[PDB]
């Protein structure tokens, strides 16, 4: 039922990567990388 994205412009796909499955992991969220444009996001579904 909720579904969380940081779009992360300021930071490169590979920082992107990382710190969003640390941060599903940290919390037993799922996690994916997603694209707005050439950004990636980071969605956490809790």
């Amino acid at each position: 039922s909720e579904e969380r994205r940081y779009k992360r412009c300021g930071q490169d796909e590979e920082r992107v990567r990382r710190e969003c499955k640390e941060r599903g992991e940290r919390q037993n969220c799922q996690y994916q990388i997603r694209k707005e444009g050439n950004c990636y996001v980071c969605e956490i579904r809790c």
